[PDB]
């Protein structure tokens, strides 16, 4: 199929592009480079084994999106583009609503204009809000996300749902992500955050590579087995594969298809730390710090629906997640070149 | 004060502009004329007793909004501009999210750019969602609106709330409207809907003027005293006054100030019909039809907060609402001239 991958040069999108190309799809990447570099492009092509077309541009530019869509006879769109720093979202709400809410709105309006009706959206477990029932199941009513970031995702899910009701020929997949970690097994493609990493894995990795002193573990008094927060970690390669399957199986199948994409099990902060120390060959330095504002103690996905309906399930392990991350971090300590 | 009134040429905004001018404020009206006519302008000036500046333009145009704001040294913004046909919103969701969500986002981003930090937003009782507890109180957590229109309003309230948290010097009033009816007592300014009116009052008025056959009363089997739906009707003049007070009293008072603006009591469809028959001097023709999709049986506002904090309360009656409406309808059967 002809697929437009917005945010295609970023973390999850890069890996997704590789798997898409491996599957022989024609890929057009759209990215504004606010959080990624052109240097990942040749890596995508090499690992994907096929050239993906790249367009530098912004999802907010409806006219350009329309042009791209038509120009490339796109059949389906995978939408990864947006902002995702939770804390920053609290500080700069407008930029989040603009990039995420308006950004998606501009893109789907362009789709309408171009007659494209298959969409895959990068959603989030934040949409469940403060749900005491774990694991989280797609059948659960959404809650109230605590940050502007979380809210922006839930708002987009609602807008897409309304759009589908109004244009019932559309196929829209709402893929709810949990905690994506890992890197392509080659060690040549991975997460390349700028500045202080907000997520656990990359932070640990930077401590391990020697850039940082100690990992601050946010809270050690939660009602979990070891007192640290528990999450559902998923290897970016499994996530990428889930996207290829969803795209292939849902294209032209009218409806709003919601799926949690996660491993279906929880791991604590210590479990992750331990796996990484094991991977890197040295004990990762860490200390206990106060709980992080707005954090939930524990949650993980219920991934039965994706297994059942798409025949998709994770295959990589937590150790692999840590190992692949360390491999990338260590092979490319400065990330992608400028 | 110097106030920018978006949607100023529409129903509620026109009346608000009149009262603002009467209070000696300098008013700048911004409207795209998608649901109003330039012919209301001279009426606003005449009834307001002072000239309001008018700019034809769109809230979505951030650059223009910014320019206006600066050019006119605006101190505060009253935001009435947006789309509000509920049924159409279900059919054309994108236009609603764009005009309402993105439209407000563009406007407040322009405000940021221009250093304007006082805002008044036209909110809605739809934000309470399907709340069984009536009357509705500001202290109630919001619910889930059933239409794209309802959702767009709640999304804006959330975005504004986040904005205020991030720029705590801002003063933002979330004015939740219930069922605005009536017309300026002069009979020369009123609601001028195009095509079939969606709301009860105007529909009744068109039946009365002879344009329509019979009012279809949506449902007669609700758990209400007479079996018809019950709502909180508020005279547009009281609503207008509430806006002047809110603007004057909340300017430069940091926070998110939420107030329901309603009469605080409920009236059924039959009560409204009866009041109008009385006003127009002839029995209004009507029949019972099936319930309207998504309608709630009964709800009204709890307006104690506005009374207490702003010393504001309604003063016009249901009869006045009907009378003023008939007066306008009858004096100007073709509405505002083209
Ligand atoms: N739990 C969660 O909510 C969860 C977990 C991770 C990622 N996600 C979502 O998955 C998506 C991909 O995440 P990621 O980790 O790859 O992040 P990322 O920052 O690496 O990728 C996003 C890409 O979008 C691009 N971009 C940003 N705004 C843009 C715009 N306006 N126009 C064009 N390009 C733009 C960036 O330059 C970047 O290459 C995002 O939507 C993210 O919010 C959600
Ligand atoms: N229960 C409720 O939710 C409730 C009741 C009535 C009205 N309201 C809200 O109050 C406001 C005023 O309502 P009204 O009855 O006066 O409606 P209205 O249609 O008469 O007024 C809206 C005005 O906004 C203008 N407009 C629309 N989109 C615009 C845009 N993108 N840029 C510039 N101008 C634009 C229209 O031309 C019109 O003059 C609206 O926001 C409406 O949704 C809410
Ligand atoms: O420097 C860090 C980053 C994260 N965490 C914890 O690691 C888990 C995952 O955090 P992350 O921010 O990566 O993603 P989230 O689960 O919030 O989407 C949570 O329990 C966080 O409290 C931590 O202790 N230190
Ligand atoms: O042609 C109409 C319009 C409205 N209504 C009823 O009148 C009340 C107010 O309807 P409206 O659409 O004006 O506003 P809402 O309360 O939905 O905001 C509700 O009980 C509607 O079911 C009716 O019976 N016939
Ligand atoms: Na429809
Ligand atoms: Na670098
Ligand atoms: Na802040
Ligand atoms: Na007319």
């Amino acid at each position: 199929m002809r697929v437009l991958v917005t945010g295609g040069s970023g973390y999850i999108g890069s890996h997704t592009c590789v798997q898409l190309l491996q599957n022989g799809h024609d890929v057009i990447i759209l990215d504004n480079l606010c959080n990624s570099k052109r240097s990942v492009l040749p890596v995508i092509e090499r690992l994907g084994g096929k050239h993906p077309t790249f367009v530098e541009g912004d999802i907010r530019n409806e006219a350009l999106m329309t042009e791209i869509l038509h120009d490339h006879a796109i059949d389906t769109v995978i939408h990864f583009a947006g902002l995702k720093a939770v804390g920053e979202s609290v500080q700069k709400p407008l930029e989040y609503y603009d990039n995420n809410v308006n950004g998606t709105l501009r893109l789907i309006s362009a789709m309408r204009a171009a007659n494209v009706k298959n969409f895959i959206f990068s959603s989030s477990a934040t949409v469940y809000g403060d749900n005491p029932k774990i694991p989280y199941v797609e059948s659960f009513p959404t809650g109230t996300p605590q940050s502007p970031y979380g809210k922006s995702k839930l708002m987009v899910e609602q807008i897409l749902t309304d759009l589908q009701k109004a244009q019932p020929d559309w196929s829209i997949a709402l893929l709810r992500y949990f905690n994506p970690v890992g890197a392509h097994p080659s060690g040549d493609m991975g997460e390349d955050p700028q500045g202080i990493p907000n997520n656990l894995m990359p932070y640990i990795a930077q401590v391990a590579v020697g850039r940082r002193d100690s990992l601050a573990i946010f809270g050690n008094d939660y009602p979990t087995e070891d007192g640290t927060g528990v999450r559902d970690y998923i290897h970016v390669m499994d996530l990428a594969d889930g996207h290829v399957v969803a795209m292939e199986k849902l294209a032209n199948k009218p409806g709003v298809h919601i799926y949690n994409l996660g491993a279906g099990v929880g791991n604590s902060v210590l479990d992750v730390v331990n796996a990484f120390s094991k991977a890197c060959g040295k004990p990762v330095n860490y200390h206990f710090a106060p709980r992080r504002e707005g954090d939930l103690p524990a949650y993980w996905a219920d991934a039965s629906k994706a297994d059942r309906e798409l025949n998709w399930r994770v295959t990589r392990t937590l150790d692999e997640m840590a190992q692949d991350t360390w491999h990338w971090q260590s092979r490319h300590p400065q990330g992608y070149p400028d």
